[PDB]
């Protein structure tokens, strides 16, 4: 349904890119963007993107007023995570595939280790350092 | 029929994850469901939305388009640096930042890899 600045992400990928990933709207809680959009390089015969996803997260704090209900970081590492731990089952593993699970996985931990941090403190939830 | 992801966080989750559909290409799902843990008044999920990869090589024929893992982690990336420039920053975050970085530069090298070897958007080790 969608036809073909500082809006598009400068990613780490420079060649062969398959998608653009764009933040759309304005800066929300903490500084942040809450919706982005990872559409296609690739036009379909009348100038449709063949892929235009977006990506909505939670906005505004589970514990905090008037809140946005979405994804939050952690479930597309999760995602990520159980993608290349499948690689690595099949056919095309690769070192390259594993320092990346392990990244991943360790970033997770680190999130997760902010979650139980922010408990510990009775803060989860809330518009607090 | 749960299908639902053993997630490395185990505490005050707000959401579920499932694979969606059958192994596909590589042995990997290529759909997937972030779904809330919380409904509204009359039983549905405060979230529903689904993920749907790049199944099968670009270069191929008979191929469903779709998002690849680089995209969701630069998504991730650019969050938490909001995040980290912004008023609620953490040592958490700066190093979960800076994993996520590493994963995503460890992933442009092998498609790196794959080009120079020339087998990107084919079916080869
Ligand atoms: N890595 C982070 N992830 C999320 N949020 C972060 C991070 N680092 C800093 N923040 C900021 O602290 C607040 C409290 O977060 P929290 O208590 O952990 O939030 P949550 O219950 O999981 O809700 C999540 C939503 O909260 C709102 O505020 C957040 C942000 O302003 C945001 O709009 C969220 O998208
Ligand atoms: N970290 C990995 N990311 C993706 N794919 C991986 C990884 N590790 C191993 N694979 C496998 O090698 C094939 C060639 O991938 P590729 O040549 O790099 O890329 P692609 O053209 O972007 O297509 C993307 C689609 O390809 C299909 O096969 C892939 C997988 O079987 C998949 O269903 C993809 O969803």
């Amino acid at each position: 349904h969608h036809h073909h600045p500082m809006k598009e992400l400068s990613t780490i990928q420079k060649r062969e890119k398959l998608n653009t990933v764009e933040r759309i709207g304005s800066e929300g809680p903490g500084g942040a963007y809450h919706e982005y959009v990872i559409k296609s390089n690739s036009m379909d015969s009348q100038g449709n993107y063949d892929v235009y996803e977006t990506i909505k997260f939670q906005k505004g704090a589970r514990k905090e007023e008037k809140s946005q209900h979405g994804v939050i970081d952690s479930d597309l590492l999760e995602i990520v995570r159980d993608r290349l731990k499948s690689f690595q089952a099949g056919p095309f593993s690769s070192r390259e595939n594993a320092c990346a699970l392990t990244h991943v996985e360790e970033a997770l931990m680190w999130m997760n280790r902010r979650v139980e941090d922010r408990i510990e403190r009775n803060v989860l939830g809330t518009n607090t350092k």
